[PDB]
């Protein structure tokens, strides 16, 4: 089988370059692909690239992911999260290709306690969540062979992440201010990429599994408890932290243009039973990525 | 499904901790496991641990892997590569568990040009290759639900590897001496771990796939051409190298106690058709691990 991956240098993309490699012949693109077009600002471009290669499977890990930035540029966000997705869907549905696509919990509003299911209604609180919804509906309406994985709080050890940004603060600052009222499960690019690889191989043999899935590491936490785990782990690894007091705070006190939900929790029972896969507790992934970060030599 | 992984902190083990995580409930052990025994010097210990947990799948990534050291300590090598493998096989075959086990091209002699198949005769040139053979025969004779993956020239980005060791030399030294007559395909722990995850899920639904497989990245190279690629890549990343002349050399000129083969090439058609998987060219894996090594920030 031939597989076409867009967004190869993103967090999830970099891990997909790895996970998809034994699944089939991988062509990995991004915006700077010279010999092929991987720029989602050119929907007809990405559409065309899809016709030029005829993949059995298209994995889209490209997206406009700057939530706040999206509010100011909802046209550019629409083009990346919706238009190009529709374009690639229509083109995919020509050869009967599968399309794997990543989406978000920002598709939902906010109601603490309750984890959202795929059978829940959607009302996006911000542009990013809105344009992503438009993309999944566009995929849903143009291509029956689809897998939509809604995820949240994504991190990877390659490049910038919450842990890193927070660790930079804990090295240089004395006291820190971090939210304790937004709830979710940090989900590793490792987990996303590997689940994707298994899900593809199920799908090719059981097309009935097509549809919408919630896909996140198990458990639930807040940015504050997430950060306390990062600091705890960094202390156990011999990283000294200027930080001596960790303070919890409400969301509102500090500006974010785009409304971020307080309840990002997702129920993932659907994914678990249809692919026969396990979704490990969120900490495992984060601890592993922290160990990799702290065990660098040269 | 429950999965039991021994050797979790080795090169392949560390990647298996990741790849096996969504496949089933993972219990990952190594020698220093306190609350469970993962020490292959205690064959009855590892046997017992296997009875205590009753896994559906046992993945053994533990082994005595110091080739030269093995010659001097063939008793310790025998205990780790053979005895404990037999012990875990017998214990596995009690509950009908699968056993995944890693082996080596050191099982074969040396005859340039020709890639070895699973239907080839074996005559191990050294103790490591000899004790590993004894382990695969012991697994083969005690446990019908087995997957043996013979691999070679294994590297990972976590911890020490050929690339790293060679890069350390190219930073500090002016001229280098490296073999150009031993042939094989460097195989990433990423590839081994991911193929293992897919192979397990095939095996559980088609037990007919049980058996011996050759499993290595595609293509073929020598340590010299491997090193020239590492240096080439390091030059393209802005790593300055004291090195200005790269010289090829025969194996013999410099001591290795244990005989290393000149022909480590392996034919992997068997694995490819039975699992419906791709085994990408060796360079891809190495370039990726080099990029990860060179793109470290803090
Ligand atoms: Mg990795």
């Amino acid at each position: 089988m031939n597989i076409l991956l867009f967004g190869k240098t993103g967090q999830v993309g970099w891990e997909l370059q790895r996970s998809l490699a034994p699944v089939g012949n991988l062509i990995a693109l991004d915006v700077h692909s010279k010999e092929f077009c991987g720029d989602f600002s050119n929907p007809k471009g990405v559409a065309e690239t899809v016709r030029k290669l005829r993949p059995d499977v298209i994995v889209n890990a490209a997206a406009h992911t700057a939530v706040d930035k999206a509010e100011s540029e909802p046209e550019l966000a629409q083009l990346l999260n919706a238009t190009s997705v529709e374009a690639i869907a229509k083109a995919a549905n020509e050869t009967g290709a599968w399309v794997v696509h990543y989406s978000t919990d920002y598709v939902f509003p906010g109601t603490g306690d309750i984890p959202w299911q795929e059978t829940d209604a959607t009302s996006p609180l911000n542009v990013y969540g809105k344009t992503k919804l438009a993309g999944e509906k566009a995929l849903q309406d143009n291509c029956p062979k689809h897998l939509i994985f809604r995820t949240s709080w994504v991190y990877a050890g390659k490049g910038n992440n919450f842990a890193k940004t927070m660790l930079r603060l804990a090295k240089e600052r004395q006291t820190l201010s971090v939210i304790n009222d937004q709830y979710g499960a940090p989900t590793g690019a490792e987990l996303l990429a590997d689940c994707t690889a298994h899900a593809i191989r199920v799908a090719l043999n059981k097309p009935e599994v097509a549809g919408l899935y919630h896909l996140v590491a198990g458990g639930t936490t807040t940015w504050h408890d997430y950060a306390a785990l990062v600091f705890d782990e960094a202390r156990k690894a011999g990283i000294t932290l200027a930080l001596t007091e960790l303070n919890a705070v409400p969301t509102s006190a500090y500006p974010t243009p785009a409304s971020r939900p307080g309840n990002s929790r997702l129920n993932t029972e659907k994914f678990q039973r249809n692919f026969d896969l396990i979704l490990p507790q969120w900490e495992l992934g984060v601890k592993r990525m922290l160990t990799e970060m702290f065990t660098t030599t040269t």
